[PDB]
């Protein structure tokens, strides 16, 4: 019902459908040729050609069209816009990945016509803003990744005009404040990832004033505590992630008041003090890894009535904090990796029965 073939000596003959007619997944690894997948069993409903390194050309894709699978490679194999058009051709494919394939603008333009693809990943294919203007025409992909393609603010606006996309990853797309507000004004987007982007304070303010997003990523855009306050004010988001910023103690303190967020990842923000999240808040999943949390902040954290999933790896909590945390009977997933905790704290944690998963 599932296979993984990993030939590295030239190209291994594919097993005919006679060998096994009961197959859902095929994973292929190493160098291969196009006829190899020509012999593919129609039993197959999925196909991973990420790990293959062979010189697959448009002819491969062509033979694949026959297969009734609804899943495609996770990396492509230096496909060109030719295999992009060809792939939009595929009838049953509901999820296709094409990351790091460098099909031009033209290539992605093709999927503008697809009517079955619900989820497309065309990540770091060199797509300028014009393939975006093209592809935003689609009316069917509900989920789409344009990361590491330089789509400026115009590709941002283009996408903000689309009205089928509910999930858009746009990390490191060269977006700025303007395209950020463009996207902030959408009303199909429930979840959006503008990381490594250099959106500015104005873009953050746009997003703070949004009321249609439910999930938002802003990792590595240098957001300070101002941005943190702006965001924290937003009462509509349930899942926020601001890793690798400088939201400092002040931004943490801001989020302390937010009784609306459910999960909040504040890793790598140089936080030292943590505030007191409101009781009867909604936050249940806090991530504070790679901060500069001492034992004191661990005791504060340990006092939360609502947290059930705390991550506090790569910090400085010693035994006192490990104990205090262990006293928490409401937590159920606690990670305390890479800390300063010693055999006393290890024991103290061992006593805790309420906990379900623990990394130490």
């Amino acid at each position: 019902q599932q296979l993984t073939i990993t030939n590295r000596k030239g190209s291994g003959g594919i097993p005919s459908p006679d060998d096994y007619p009961a197959l859902r997944k095929l994973t292929l690894v190493g160098p291969f040729t196009d006829a190899d997948l020509q012999r593919l069993p129609p039993s197959l409903r999925e196909l991973d050609l990420s790990l293959c390194e062979g010189p697959i050309t448009a002819v491969g894709i062509a033979h694949l069209l026959a297969l009734p699978l609804d899943r495609l490679d996770v990396s492509g194999c230096e496909l060109n816009a030719d295999s992009a058009r060809l792939l939009a051709g595929h009838p049953t494919l509901t999820t296709l990945n094409l990351r790091r394939n460098a099909i031009g603008d033209a290539g992605v333009a093709a999927f503008a016509r697809n009517k079955k693809l619900t989820t497309l990943n065309v990540s770091s294919n060199g797509i300028g803003p014009v393939g975006v203007r093209a592809l935003a025409a689609n009316t069917t992909i509900t989920t789409l990744d344009i990361s590491n393609n330089e789509i400026g603010d115009e590709g941002a606006r283009a996408l903000a005009s689309n009205t089928a996309l509910t999930r858009l990853d746009a990390s490191d797309c060269g977006i700025g404040p303007e395209g950020t507000q463009a996207l902030a004004t959408s009303t199909t987007l429930t979840s959006l990832d503008l990381s490594y982007n250099a959106i500015e304070a104005e873009g953050v303010e746009a997003l703070g004033r949004n009321t249609t997003l439910r999930t938002l990523h802003a990792c590595g855009n240098e957001l300070g505590h101002r941005e943190a306050e702006l965001l924290a004010a937003n009462t509509t988001l349930t899942v926020l992630n601001l890793s690798s910023n400088a939201i400092g103690n002040a931004g943490a303190r801001a989020f302390g008041a937010n009784t609306t967020l459910v999960e909040l990842n504040l890793s790598n923000n140089g936080i030292e003090r943590v505030p007191e999240w409101a009781d009867n808040g909604k936050l249940t999943t806090l991530d504070l890894s790679n901060n500069q949390i001492g034992d004191t902040a661990a005791q504060v954290l340990a006092a939360s009535h609502t947290l059930t999933t705390l991550n506090v790896g790569s910090n400085r909590i010693g035994d006192t904090g490990a104990c205090a945390l262990a006293g928490n009977t409401t937590l159920t997933t606690l990670n305390v990796s890479l800390n300063r905790i010693g055999k006393a704290g290890m024991l103290a944690l061992a006593t805790n029965t309420t906990l379900e998963k623990l990394e130490r």
